[PDB]
């Protein structure tokens, strides 16, 4: 649960992802990657990548940064009332791909990581916290119906 202002900074810090969503996508997609690598087993069409230079040379890897980004940037633009847009992805994770919830807290810290990376002192601190909380509470909401589906 965000207030306004929270999501005020939250859809701020958002704008700067949107002038290269591809380039953020990436770079997230990278961080998890290679910060936690039973990661890639879960990718089909990435696990053939070895080393971080194949990744950042994989066009097809920046392609599906931008479709995570563009997902999660609708789901953060509903500030919070987002059950008909999160509800497919849950179940597809839970059921299709079978990524456990603990990947998601992952892909959580690498956007943070991402964020100070790109843009080192111009991610203050209400800033990273307004983020942060907002990625909790898409966690908390996946969780939930992971909890329902008795997925692990
Ligand atoms: C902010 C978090 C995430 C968002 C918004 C997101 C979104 C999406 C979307 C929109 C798709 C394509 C449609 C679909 O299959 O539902 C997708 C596919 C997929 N996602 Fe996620 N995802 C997230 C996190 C993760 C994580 C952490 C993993 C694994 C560590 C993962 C694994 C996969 C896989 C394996 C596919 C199918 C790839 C393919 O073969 O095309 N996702 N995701």
């Amino acid at each position: 649960g965000l207030s306004d202002g929270e999501w005020q900074q939250v859809l701020n810090v958002w704008g700067k992802v949107e002038a290269d969503i591809a380039g953020h996508g990436q770079e997230v997609l990278i961080r998890l990657f290679t910060g936690h690598p039973e990661t890639l087993e879960k990718f089909d069409k990435f696990k053939h990548l070895k080393t971080e230079a194949e990744m950042k040379a994989s066009e097809d890897l920046k392609k599906h940064g931008t479709v995570v980004l563009t997902a999660l940037g609708g789901i953060l633009k509903k500030k919070g009332h987002h059950e008909a847009e999160l509800k497919p992805l849950a179940q597809s994770h839970a059921t299709k791909h079978k990524i456990p919830i603990k990947y998601l807290e992952f892909i959580s810290d690498a956007i943070i990581h991402v964020l100070h990376s790109k843009h080192p002192g111009d991610f203050g601190a209400d800033a990273q916290g307004a983020m942060t909380k907002a990625l909790e509470l898409f966690r908390n909401d996946i969780a939930a119906k992971y909890k329902e589906l008795g997925f692990q």
